[PDB]
């Protein structure tokens, strides 16, 4: 028979009235506000890549190595849903090291980028990892060598896989790199099925697992289109957990996630995107494992 999800009713009445943009904006309003003293001080002010996008001080992850443990990432713990994220700025010229030595340290075993380094005629975010084999990065800041062992392009993203080395220990670990190419800054996917199919690539790699650190999610700012890709894995998470999609209340979820990080989602239409993400996904969690083909197909990556 026909049964509509909650979320779907929901969704409708607000495309019908046209009121995203007062939701989204009631989101706003209602957003945490915690300090972000240590992102302000002066001394940090070169590793930060926007004066208005900082990590709260409470849930900012510390580098471990006295000098200076700054860097512009947040920890966001979704309790109920069991799974962490780091949210991060795409890294400058000057935090590359630090943006490994984070990954080194939280022991992650993915890093999610949702950006292109160059976007509407600025570098957005540093070239931090390396573009061919034989070029492999070494960050003597943080002591660590970062090199390309494989890539596999898709259409409008790609997967890499990195060697990260602790130099000090000679410990050597494998870094996935899953690269979303086709996401404009401000915007959303082409459609819930490129973003879906991606999702479930980073799903299927085993970096979300719980014996990994958690996964470093990051586009320029680390809100937007980062927010986007973390409300909707976790609204599909809780679902997963409890097999009922209405337990799962978005706006709510959201609104925890900002307890972590600053300005997660940056649009009425992310959010509107976030909906639809997780209205299409909730077609697998409960069971229709087909339609993962079909995102595939309808994704185009090949
Ligand atoms: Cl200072
Ligand atoms: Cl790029
Ligand atoms: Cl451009
Ligand atoms: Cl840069
Ligand atoms: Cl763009
Ligand atoms: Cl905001
Ligand atoms: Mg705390
Ligand atoms: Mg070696």
């Amino acid at each position: 028979k026909l049964e509509f999800m909650e979320m779907e009713k929901e969704f409708e009445q607000i495309d019908k009235s046209g009121s995203w943009a007062a939701i989204y904006q009631d989101i706003r309003h209602e957003a945490s506000d915690f300090p972000c003293r240590v992102a302000k001080l002066p001394k940090n002010k070169n590793r930060n890549r926007y004066r208005d996008v900082s990590p709260f001080d409470h849930s900012r992850i510390k580098l471990h190595q006295e000098d200076n443990d700054y860097i512009n990432a947040s920890l966001i713990k979704m309790e109920e849903a069991q799974r962490s994220y780091i949210l991060t700025q795409g890294p400058l010229p000057n935090t590359c090291g630090h943006f490994w030595e984070m990954v080194w340290e939280q022991k992650s075993r993915g890093v999610v980028m949702l950006n292109r380094v160059m976007e509407k005629g600025s570098l957005k975010c540093a070239q931090y990892w390396p573009q061919k084999e034989e070029k492999e990065m070494i960050f003597e800041d943080t002591n660590l060598k970062l090199t390309l062992i494989s890539e596999d392009i898709k259409s409008y993203y790609t997967v890499r896989q990195l060697e990260l080395e602790n130099l000090t220990t000679q410990e050597t670990r494998e870094i996935l790199h899953f690269h979303y190419t086709t996401w404009p800054d401000f915007g959303v996917p082409e459609s819930p099925a490129s973003f879906l199919n991606f999702l479930f690539k980073v799903r299927e790699s085993g970096s979300l697992s719980p014996e990994h650190g958690p996964v470093v999610v990051h586009d320029s700012a680390g809100i937007g289109r980062s927010g986007t890709f973390c409300l909707a894995d976790t609204c599909l998470l809780l679902m997963d957990k409890r097999k009922d999609p209405s337990s799962v209340d978005i706006k709510k979820v959201l609104l925890e996630m900002r307890k972590f990080r600053m300005g997660l989602i940056q649009t009425a239409d992310q959010l509107r995107f976030s909906y639809l993400a997780v209205i299409e996904g909730a077609k697998f969690i409960m069971g229709d494992s087909s339609v993962q083909d079909q995102w595939k197909e309808l994704s185009h990556e090949d």
